[PDB]
């Protein structure tokens, strides 16, 4: 169903912003890659629209950062939260477990 | 900023939904340009992240429509709309003033 | 199929690339809409594969452009030729008809 | 330059390619990840060209997986692969050597 999807892809890009938002907070030393499995894991977990929402939000954030004024790494990270792997495999020591 | 790009994304992805809903509603004979061209359009005037939502789900939504047997018509319609021509070229006579 | 989406692609690709290489050997004044709708109405004339090469090609020609060391005019032009509508619409007078 | 670019774009869609008949001809139980893993790492390779050739492939394969009931897992392969992981840490016991 269509519906179904952009229902996804609004929940997962709601997901996204989230994980940027509390990056953003958190202002904490090599979080990069956890926060970016953290946003696709969580916006995966939706469904395919979730997903796709992931997909395309971070390809988009990936651009615009070589837009400037490690993306293999990042792109790594992305996929595997992504593809539903545990995005506290990058958690930097001290994090806060809110995040 | 980005954070003023995924806001204009997130307005432009309300816009473009919408366009399914009114495409749905109205129920009209050979619209679905119209409503890809109209979609588009709203999204983009949004602002850069307005028309990135609109180029991304647009994508999403051809690919459906080829997997289920005129998606490059839409596809065109698409950009008329994103370009900031008027989506009324596409107007099928009879169409409800208020879509 | 996925083989026959495969070769289409592959058709596509040396057509989108031979668009290129005229542009480049004309060297002709405002000819880039031309060239840029004659891509890809030559990749989309192949079939799907070929309108999907066409699609994911001149997104990174775009992107590569605005790595910079009239974008929509440029994307409305290759989703004019994408769509299937004679390229020529664009062709500045004096053009050579070998391309 | 972007005819390097497309350059090593053609190198690594053949290797994708290469990757597929591969897989279809072992035949082998198991073995998607690893094919995944390995036209993209191949494809990379070649340069940033071949990685966008990849990339694009990869993201067409995803969509025509999902629409025929793991594309989760083997995305998380392609880009293992891309971004120059090992592509034998997915190697199933007994896929031929040649492969």
């Amino acid at each position: 169903r269509w519906v179904q999807f952009m229902k996804e892809a609004g929940q997962g890009s709601r997901d996204m912003w989230r994980a940027y938002s509390d990056m953003k907070k958190a202002n904490w030393k090599n979080s990069d890659k956890y926060f970016h499995a953290r946003g696709n894991y969580d916006a995966a977990r939706r469904g395919p629209g979730g997903a796709w929402a992931a997909k395309v939000i971070s390809d988009a954030r990936e651009a615009v950062q070589k837009f400037t004024g490690d993306s293999r790494a990042d792109q790594f990270a992305n996929e595997w939260g992504r593809s539903g792997k545990d995005p506290n495999h990058f958690r930097p020591a001290g994090l806060p477990k809110r995040y």
